[PDB]
């Protein structure tokens, strides 16, 4: 495996994760919900896991799914004091 | 909302390695490239990270590296979460 393939997959992940599905992430994001999917879907396929219930109504996430989102909102916590140590200035 | 996070790793790289040519090749990517990406940062956060009077780095750019630093290991440690399960 490969830890840095593409860092914004984590972070798109644990932003619908946080916003409860697509409808959210891609306001939140200002991206559309086409990309999103597919980055998630290819995340998965990389990951060779199962992050995301397909058969539920809303959006939900496995059990290794919560692991993978947590560590994913740690590094995201780094990213925003990397930017934040900026904005002192 | 953020911005393209792979920059973050590319900048750690370029510090660690001393300089864009060495960071280039452990990265698989062209110099033009990875001198692009990290102008694009300096400006949209405004400031300078690297010294151009010498390889080295300014001040806020050493502090700013220490944040990237942590940044790739909770990358490197979700993926772990990954790894471990399989
Ligand atoms: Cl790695
Ligand atoms: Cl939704
Ligand atoms: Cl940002
Ligand atoms: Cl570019």
């Amino acid at each position: 495996s490969n830890a840095m393939h593409d860092l914004n997959d984590l972070y798109y992940y644990a932003e619908v994760v946080e916003h409860g599905g697509f409808s959210a992430a891609a306001r939140v994001l200002g991206l559309p919900k086409s990309k999103l999917s597919r980055r998630l879907a290819l995340l998965e396929e990389r990951l060779g896991v199962r992050l995301i219930q397909r058969s539920t109504r809303r959006f939900a996430v496995t059990d290794v799914g919560r692991t993978y989102y947590e560590h994913c909102k740690a590094m995201i916590e780094e990213a925003r004091a990397a930017q934040e140590s900026i904005d002192l200035t």
